[PDB]
């Protein structure tokens, strides 16, 4: 077998074949040298001797309410810590990117080949002896077991951090612009090949769905009004294709640039916004500038509107989700005199530690009405019914799932997360300990230290056998949560540089991009610069109603 | 009319209109202020008064031997000045890429789509009362005038360089990997959708064409043996669609990665010794890895050949037409603590300033023959009546055209001149003095300044009347020369920072590509960073024959 199979390089070194039997390490800049990349050099050494850990950052970020209060308001320090939070993260992430499912070593294939997610390690050798590599039984657990016995739901488990369904719904909303896996090619492959914040889930992932989408007047997006209310077209009026069952009414198949967002009212509500948004944009470009065409105004709103939800994601969303007292900010500027890479490629393992399941409620509350799975899937009817405004009050209202901390899944959607285990075994991901080392964490030493508790331990132990084959996926749902928080330290630790990769990697952040006239001046500059989840609301949504991420 | 058509705006400010008559500049980072960005800051003051000229840097490169001779053998110091070289002229390139042929304001569209060759100055709008905006007459001169006035040539005139076959060859064979004008959709669209150096004119564009031009065997190319030497494979055997007359049989339709390499027995030269490097390549990495299959063995030989690609580029190619004392180095580590963007979007005036017809010979001179251009066209006879020695051996001693000073493109291929100019207009250029100075250079003040003499001058007067409506692509072509050199100060100017953007672009320049262990080891890196356009003919051409890119 493939003698890299044991992953015995450490530090980011990399593993290659010297023969049948043999390995060499490349530890190239990773600080370290020796065999397998253990020795550190001597900066190295002082280095590691004052890291402090990811807890006591965290705990740090989210304490001493009061110093950061003086530091928000410091607008040097505030752009001094948040320029520190981006290029810490950052460096984690391969850019320009390297593996992927099909390429355990670099190759010019995996660089340019679009349809692939990259890799942020590469997968266990088809020939290794066990799927971890070396280490554990020949077999990993039956993932209906694993499933079973510790992510399905036993009884809802609120998130503490008081995450709400616009949250959740807006989480799902953004992110299935790049995680839109192609299953004709199979779960290591793509059809977001934009690999990042694009809005393609509003405007389409090809030339031919965006120009069937717009209007062709004032830079629009074609719409429908339903008693007196603005809503996406029809794919009869469109045809623009749509996954929706047979029988829904032809007015309620809404189209909209992701083809799978009629499969909850929820996914509609947020493409209802933004198609409003959108075409709120244009009527204040046009006002801005009544010289301009129609192509014009379509592409400048479309370049303001990924400045709003970058804006929104940093500011509101992944602020919410840090818990952190310290105030995030976008602002392209902070990087320009660091050394940074404006580009991304979406990886796997971003796609599949975004399987939040365990948010999703037991029913979905609006209004008076408490409705099941089977009541709220393709059912555009009930956000017609009640309209976008009291999907907003209900929703604001309703708080979401703890992801972390075990059991929490609902079994409704237990054909989805069966399928994150069986999927990243068919992609030969790495054990849950290797992911931890590449993003510089600590192993986990035993079941119990993963999970903090015992019962659940007990169950991957006798399931698993050892802690370093346990898997990724099913290990941050089960993580120990930090203190009254809704995610585990590898959730975050992976996640974060992800996210602030894929954000700030956008072109619009660059230098050359990022000045009022990018966006049709200063007026479109300052849409982008002040942009909220609570503006994006009140803006497009009747009565403005009160809104945030969290209850 | 569109309010920017007279271009207002000066150093690199964007314009922008505000109304039907009005416009606004956005200075942001010009280091300039003012209504067209004109006013310098104190700063810009200051550097501009301590900026050599790109003449005086020219001079300065081109003389004191003898001191350059002592720099070249101070490693730390040729370092250091490789490094400006390289940073310097990196920031005259917008990357993230901006505009193109159809779009003159940033957009999603422009940005995303590959198809486009991305425009370094936005096309002169639809709407504007002249070609060139507002300057000159309502048309330009007859492209055919202009053409036969100040373009053709009369007596073939001498490259004073001494540039020979070898190197036009090598020019036109390089450069067509990334110059593939999709001429369905028109002159500002690519086929090259990797923008860069990825040898797809070796390996093909498509995954589809690559498989069949490779052997599944030892990661290698399929191939044939013609009286025991080889050649690229025929297009019957691999099914590999490529461009013939009807008229060349079966046995002399070579299939290689470049469907138009068939046109021209110089680039079916460079086409054979490339399939027989990366051949050689494949049976070094497998006696360094007897355990490694046929996908890595091929994948890892692409990456060391576009590693050696590069190597050769830099420091035999533009090391030659640079003319500099100095001795360029490739060398990606320069860049590891530098600000710069690793990609690369090919732009349209990049392909323009290219098109180098006056390098061509009257005649192809080959062992005692003298082929014409009708003789020599499609003809791959020629190659295998001679052979690649023999091909060597002649191109070597065959001296080319001078590209700069007038009156040098062979008439044989008039046509093909003509259409630079034509499509130049029909892209909507702007004229040779937005150019000059878009790339921090002084406009010329007549066409006597831009030509160094008076009788090819007083014609363009006649033709164009204001200098600042010269055009680009003939401005190149009668640009007075640098003394005894190839090319005038607008070529080198702009052609230097398109290169070295393109080349140092690449993902294998990056951080975590530039390691031993991508190339296969030691042995596979040491063959990328030894490379020179000797070796390559020593290690693939019977006999190892002497050459170079000077006669
Ligand atoms: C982030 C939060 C989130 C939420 C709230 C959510 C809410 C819901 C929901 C009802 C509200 C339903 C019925 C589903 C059901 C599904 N989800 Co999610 N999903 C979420 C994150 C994801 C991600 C990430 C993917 C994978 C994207 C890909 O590759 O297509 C996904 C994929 C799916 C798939 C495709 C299965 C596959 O193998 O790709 C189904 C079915 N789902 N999910
Ligand atoms: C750099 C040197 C160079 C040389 C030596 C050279 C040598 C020769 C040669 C005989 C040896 C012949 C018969 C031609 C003839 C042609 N050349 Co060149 N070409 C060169 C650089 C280019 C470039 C660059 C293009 C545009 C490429 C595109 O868009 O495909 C080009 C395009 C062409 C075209 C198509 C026109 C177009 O609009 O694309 C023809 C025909 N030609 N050339
Ligand atoms: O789509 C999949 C999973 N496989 C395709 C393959 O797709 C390529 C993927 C995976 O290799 O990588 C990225 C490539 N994209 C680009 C832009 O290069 C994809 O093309 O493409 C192969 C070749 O096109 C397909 O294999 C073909 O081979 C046979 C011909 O000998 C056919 O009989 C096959 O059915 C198929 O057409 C493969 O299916
Ligand atoms: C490099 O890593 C290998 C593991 O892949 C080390 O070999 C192991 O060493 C441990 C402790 O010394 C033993 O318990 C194992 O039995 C060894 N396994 C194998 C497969 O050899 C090796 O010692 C490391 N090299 C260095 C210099 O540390
Ligand atoms: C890149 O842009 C080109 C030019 O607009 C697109 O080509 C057009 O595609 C539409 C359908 O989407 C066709 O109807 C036109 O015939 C094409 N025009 C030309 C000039 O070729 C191309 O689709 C775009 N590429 C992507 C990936 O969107
Ligand atoms: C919705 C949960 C259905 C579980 C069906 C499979 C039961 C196997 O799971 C068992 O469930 C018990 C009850 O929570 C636990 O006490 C055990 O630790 C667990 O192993
Ligand atoms: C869809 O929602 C409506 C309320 O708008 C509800 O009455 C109906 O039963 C739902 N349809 C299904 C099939 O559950
Ligand atoms: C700016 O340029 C315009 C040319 O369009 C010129 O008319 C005007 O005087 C200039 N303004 C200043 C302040 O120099
Ligand atoms: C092709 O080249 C051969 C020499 O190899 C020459 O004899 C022949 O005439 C050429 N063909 C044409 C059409 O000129
Ligand atoms: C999962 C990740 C967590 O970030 C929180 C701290 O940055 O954000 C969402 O993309
Ligand atoms: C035209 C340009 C000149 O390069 C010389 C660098 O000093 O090179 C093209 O690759």
């Amino acid at each position: 077998h493939h003698p890299c199979c044991s992953n015995p390089c450490q530090n980011r070194g990399e593993c290659m074949s010297t023969g049948f039997d043999q390995y060499k390490c490349d530890c190239t800049r990773t600080g370290f040298y020796g065999e397998n990349c253990t020795t550190p050099e001597f900066l190295t050494r002082i280095k590691l001797l004052l890291k402090p850990t990811p807890n006591t950052v965290h705990y740090i970020l989210t304490h001493f309410k009061g110093v950061w209060n003086i530091v928000n308001n410091i607008p040097f320090l505030r752009s001094l810590i948040m320029k520190y939070v981006l290029t810490s993260r950052s460096y984690l992430i391969d850019s320009p990117p390297t593996y992927n499912v099909h390429y355990g070593y670099k190759s010019w294939e995996a660089f340019s080949n679009l349809s692939y997610y990259t890799r942020a390690l590469p997968p266990v050798a088809d020939d290794c002896p066990t799927p971890m590599g070396v280490k554990g039984n020949k077999e990993l657990p039956d993932s209906k077991e694993v499933l079973e016995k510790v992510l399905l739901r036993r009884e809802f488990i609120p998130d503490p951090q008081g995450s709400n369904m616009m949250f959740a719904f807006f989480a799902q909303h953004f992110t299935h612009q790049f995680f839109k896996t192609d299953h004709k090619r199979g779960p290591g492959f793509t059809r977001g090949l934009g690999h990042g914040v694009d809005l393609n889930h509003i405007y389409g992932e090809t030339l031919d769905r965006q120009h069937k989408l717009r209007l062709f007047k004032d830079g629009k997006l074609k719409y429908q009004v339903i008693g007196g209310e603005v809503y996406p077209p029809t794919v009869k009026d469109t045809q623009v294709e749509m996954i929706y069952p047979p029988h829904i009414p032809e007015n309620l198949q809404f189209a909209v640039g992701q083809e799978v967002f009629g499969l909850v009212p929820g996914l509609m509500m947020y493409a209802t916004i933004w198609l409003r948004e959108h075409n709120r944009v244009c009527d204040i470009l046009k006002q801005e500038h009544p010289e301009w065409g129609d192509e014009q105004l379509f592409q400048t709103s479309r370049l303001i509107l990924i400045g709003e939800t970058i804006k929104i994601v940093i500011e509101d969303y992944v602020q919410h989700l840090s818990g952190y007292h310290f105030k995030l900010k976008f602002d392209p500027e902070l990087l320009f005199n660091q050394q940074f890479q404006y580009q991304n490629r979406i990886a796997s393992e971003f796609n599949t530690l975004y399987h939040w399941h365990p948010l999703l409620p037991d029913t979905f509350n609006i209004e008076d009405q408490e409705y099941s799975f089977k009541q709220f899937l393709y059912n555009n009817s009930i956000l017609l019914e009640h309209g976008l405004t009291q999907f907003v009050e209900s929703f604001t209202r309703q708080i979401a799932g703890r992801v972390a901390g075990g059991r929490n899944v609902p079994i409704a959607v237990q054909a989805v997360a069966k399928a994150s285990i069986d999927q990243s075994r068919e992609m030969k991901y790495q054990s849950l300990n290797e992911y931890r080392k590449r993003f510089s964490l600590k192993p986990y030493t035993s079941f119990e230290e993963l999970t903090g508790e015992k019962e659940m331990a007990a169950e991957l132990k006798a399931l698993y056998s050892d802690i370093d084959v346990m898997e990724l996926y099913p290990a941050l749902l089960v993580e120990k949560p930090r203190p009254d928080a809704i995610f585990g330290e590898t959730m975050v630790e992976l996640g974060a540089p992800f996210t602030l990769k894929g954000l700030m990697g956008n072109p619009i952040c660059s230098p050359q991009y990022w000045k009022p006239s990018t966006f049709g001046g200063e007026v479109g500059f300052k849409i982008i610069n002040t942009a909220s989840i609570q503006s994006l609301i009140c803006n497009n949504v009747k009565g403005c109603p009160f809104t945030s991420f969290n209850v």
